[PDB]
């Protein structure tokens, strides 16, 4: 419940892996002061993707979206810190890269919304759901950064 | 006329060359996913510069502008991609660097509007004219990036 | 004189601890701003109370002074056109949660009491801060080779 | 057996995670052209560590080494490519950072051998063993980078 | 004249494809070397056979020519003290497996037939290469503001 | 006399300042894990410079050297850590930048030996003398990095 212990789900999409952006994305979160909680590299099954995108099941683009997200591997992650959900979204930039400003991940590194390299949870509740979908609890690491008292009041 | 095949004219100005920013500027376009079409290094004639800046010929300190832009070599370039004209301008930042936001090229690397290191076309129509002014069609390279299908849907 | 405006920028104890001194300096150098003064020091509470005198009516004032006295800092002076206002823009909003990506605070820190860097908020406060942290002898005058490519 | 499909085990050690080097290390391998095969974030058990370091079981420093490696989380990874084992070791630099040259991971980012931020397999056979210790086969991802034919003859 | 030595450096098709043009240019700029000529072009096999004439006795010559004709390249000329020899050192060993971290090839590529960049191996071959790829009209003469801080 | 508390003198020379390398140089020391102890920006007197370069007073072009080092401001620094004198020199690279390897400071950023951007002490004994020459003891800051126990065993 503690503000500083909020968690979000960030995922490098197949285009982000293909284009060599995994390290650069992780570095953005590390240098900011956010704390890694979970990390893996996986080819997501259509089953998992259909759960992740379940709200979109009736949309005409849904099958193509699932097929695309199943067309190469992804890097799911969990990050922890104060307002990491909303601040994470800020760091990512607008969902449509056209509107993402320079300095943001999407603003610096991609062009078109269907190839927008990265996903971040849009709310605390959706983050909790996404974390539970993509990770089991034993994959979530609890640790204490040496720099903690220089990052947080 | 294909949206993804739009081209813009980007030029490193004499101060950008002098201050060692050519590579950094090209890198920003490459990492974004835009496609290089043309590139050269040249000392622009006053004649060419007067055509490029024709819109300013009846405004203050035109001979001064032309003389300054003829005082050192420049790096004219052509870049291709979806909305590259508008997005290019966004990447450059506001023309006056005090208004340019951090993260942008002008925002990060210069200070004063008459020493603002870079130019980008302001519209599709002016891009077509600028490209034709600074390059011959034989200098425009046709090629296909390996990563194309991870940049564009 | 316009191009000779100066501002006070200081890396805070958390900026030093988290290894951001060079990165911060690099941001001002690459922009075209000119270094005028630089040092590394543990600031006394007496000095810090003067530095933050404008905030003395605020509940967080003693905590700010105590915190800023908990590790060393890197006071600096930078010179150039509109460097106070532009400096503030480069630093980003005082509260990092509101600072945009691309700014120093937006890229490198999270919470306002650990916001890594200070910059003067106006020409007048810059003049005050520069005089507080430095002797005139420590302010170096010189001219960058690139000056005519930065200013007309 | 194919030369280009050789794999090695690279692990960010607890000090490397603590000091915010995970993204930077991954970026070194991505930018080189090597291909990510597996990635995770974990607190290694003493059981696993005693298997990883089994050859050292009789050494007087063994218990302290295991305790230290169990004192914070690590980032185990697998990378694929031509001579990735030996070239990986080259990229890491000498095991003792004192002897690691600038440009290498250890040369750029650490000081003392007991806090030397990273591990890489020292031979193809030891890599195969380490990969099997730290990962299961289902965690190893097979995929094809768009850039493959620009990285390999 | 010593400080006016020139070498030919070219980003190969794999360097262009993998988005390394700016990074390569930046390495020479930050070193203090001076850009003299730059372009982007698809090279003909006729040109490439002349460029690689020294290697015509080798079994890999036709494959090298064909490969170098498979995508566009970025030919360049750089100027400065011992730029041919120092350029080669910056590029790293021709075979990337032998190129050390810190060099262009050591940092950015893996296999010798995909080794991203070419640099002249001697003053004489540089003179030949510069004349092959550029007209004298394309070689720009100018003087960097920082010159006196790079050379005495 | 503690090994880990060794200190060296590092100075950005006038060309390093002029060419905008101060931050980059400091960053290389920070990222390595060395500890900043002292830092200033000053225009060095000929008197001070003659003491610093006393060993060269009977060698060619001494007045020229002194005049050049008095032609622009410098950034004197003190850094602390295990074998920081020797490792510092390794990080700087060979004194003549043509011999300095890529990855080193001189290797990456300069060309000619009399314009070689940086100085580092050549031994523990010369460091002690240089530190005492350029700084007062009151300017040497005592502090403890949060990451110390992840840098040193």
């Amino acid at each position: 419940m503690a503000a500083n212990k909020e968690r979000t789900f960030i995922m490098v999409k197949p285009d982000g892996v293909q284009r060599g952006l995994v390290g650069k994305i992780i570095e953005r979160f590390e240098q900011k002061g956010f704390r890694l909680v979970a990390l893996k590299f996986t080819w997501a099954s259509k089953e998992l993707l259909e759960k992740h995108y379940a709200d979109l099941s009736a949309r005409p683009f849904f099958p193509g979206l699932v097929n695309y997200m199943n067309s190469g591997p992804v890097v799911p992650m969990v990050w922890e810190g104060l307002n990491v959900v909303k601040t994470g979204r800020q760091m990512l930039g607008a969902t449509n890269p056209a509107d993402s400003k320079p300095g943001t991940i999407r603003g610096d590194f991609c062009i078109q919304v269907g190839r927008n390299i990265i996903h971040g949870s849009d709310a605390v509740k959706s983050a909790e759901k996404e974390i539970a979908l993509w990770f089991n609890e034993k994959e979530l690491v609890t640790w204490t950064p040496a720099a903690k008292d220089w990052i947080y009041e």
